[PDB]
DNA sequence: CAAGGGGTCACCCCCTT
DNA sequence: GAAGGGGGTGACCCCTTG
């Protein structure tokens, strides 16, 4: 309520963007919102709450680590800057903001170290803060190199307001994005079930299943067969290992359902779901035929 | 065979299965087997000297796939190998039989490729020119070189023994020809692998055809691929499963539909064969038998 | 260790509108 | 033709089992 404030009206994808080294280029395309797709495109989209003028609203990257510190990776695009900061600017009519040629930048491991110590040393600019004391600021980087996550940035938004002269330079607080996983790395893909031979099997189990998927982890991979409305009751296909063929296949039997004296048959939902990550795939419906 | 004493490989390398590996990766990570090996019976590439018996060395080095056999810029790295990449074994009068069961391939990095492949060529014709070499073979040999790095497949190997049957003097100085084995694909290395099938949902069917099978293979390319259902006695019959590139999935599943048989109103079945087949090429799976029952 | 496997980092190219 | 995706390739780095 009391103030002016910065709300995200779209947050960004968090599964699915893929982060990019200089060598790929500087065209790839953008940071998508969460609800793009078809030609309906979206991008994160943020807005300014109680007030209407000038302002300008920046974007960079920070950790995944809930205190918000520089990320080594940079933000790249039309309205960017070299130092990794995007920023545009509303009218007093519209005070939301659209980020749609928003990329990032991945930094090798072997840059990263000098890299860091280039955006560290805007903080030595706010407190002529003489360069002699640049190996203070260091050993935050030596250590914060051991601990950051390179697989995950968030979003801070940024947004001020324009004073008469002497502009832009009233600030608001700032506010931080879901965490966006690279899409290039392991477990930061979307679990998909893209066909099954077999939708249908007898109440008793075991009935095999040739279950196409797009990639998932060997071991870290299970089917689970789970009812939403009735009292949660769950179970799951019998494989090993060896059953997941190239990463992209799973053959497996079904679990017997729970109730065996069905009359009528009764439809279910089964997913994948990682055994670490948590993160079901997008679920399919399975019918059980009673004993004959 | 030729008459006078010659070397004969008596157990090939294995052709399709061995991992070449990079400097940095380490120095024991396997030795290449031999054609005939398994997870319980394991054989190792095996040569034999032939029409004598007598002290003898043997050594092996890599050379090109070109029929032409120059070296290449791959080594061998064992307990029994030079630096240079060239492994030895001695066989006395009893045994004139040389296994060589801890070869393993050093894969050179493209940056490594051309300084290490000289050192090849200064090392094979320094023994004409012992004392020293000539600017002009110098420039004439990384000639010789830039072209060899040009066509040179680092994706396929092929060994070649020479056997030196020592004489009185001590010198195992009597040369006997070299003899070449069959190619090596590194099995890292991009593309054109063995196809198999793995395993199939569905082993039988109609006459008719038109019975959904999922099929799970080793890498397929979506459009350069087919599934041959053929007869192979019987006056080569054949037709093929039915698919668009889009139901290849991810190149290691096909989901196709069964053709119809050749001859419907049969009261038997009839049991079949079927296979992969790169129609751009001409390669073949390990075929599998499918069964078609009669109408209704 | 040795004997086999994976995955990974960067970079490099390949499709499509 | 670039934009906007996506896949593939070298060199390297690891991890199970004994």
């Amino acid at each position: 309520a009391d103030g002016p404030y910065l709300v995200i009206v779209e947050q960004p994808k968090q599964r699915g963007f893929r982060f990019r080294y200089g060598c790929e280029g500087p065209s790839h395309g953008g940071l998508p919102g969460a609800s793009s797709e078809k030609g309906r495109k979206t991008y994160p989209t943020v807005k300014i709450c109680n007030y209407e003028g000038p302002a300008k609203i920046e974007v960079d990257l920070v950790t995944h680590s809930d205190p918000p510190r520089a990320h080594a990776h940079s933000l790249v695009g039309k309205q960017c800057s070299e130092l990794g900061i995007c920023a545009v600017s509303v009218g007093p009519k519209d005070m939301t903001a659209q980020f749609n040629n928003l990329g990032v930048l991945h930094v090798t491991k072997k840059n990263m170290m000098g890299t860091m110590i280039q955006k560290l040393q805007r903080q030595r600019l706010r407190s002529g803060l003489t360069e002699a004391e640049q190996r203070e600021l260091e050993q935050e980087a030596k250590e914060l190199k051991k601990v950051m996550d390179l697989s995950i940035v968030r979003l801070r938004f940024s947004a001020f307001l324009r004073a008469s002269d002497g502009s832009f330079s009233l600030p608001l607080k700032p506010v931080i994005s879901q965490p966006i996983h690279d899409s290039k790395s392991p477990g930061a893909s979307n679990l998909k079930i893209s066909r099954m031979d077999k939708t249908a099997g007898s109440v008793r189990g075991g009935d095999e299943v040739y279950l196409l998927c797009d990639k998932v982890q060997k071991d870290d991979i299970e089917v689970r067969f789970y009812e939403d409305d009735e009292n949660g009751w769950q179970a799951f296909g019998d494989f090993s290992p060896t059953d997941v063929h190239k990463q992209y296949a799973i053959v497996f039997r079904t679990p017997p359902y729970h109730k065996m004296k069905i009359e009528r048959p009764v439809t279910v939902f089964l997913q994948l779901k990682r055994k670490r990550g948590g993160d079901v795939s997008d679920s399919k419906q399975f019918t059980y035929y009673p004993l004959v």
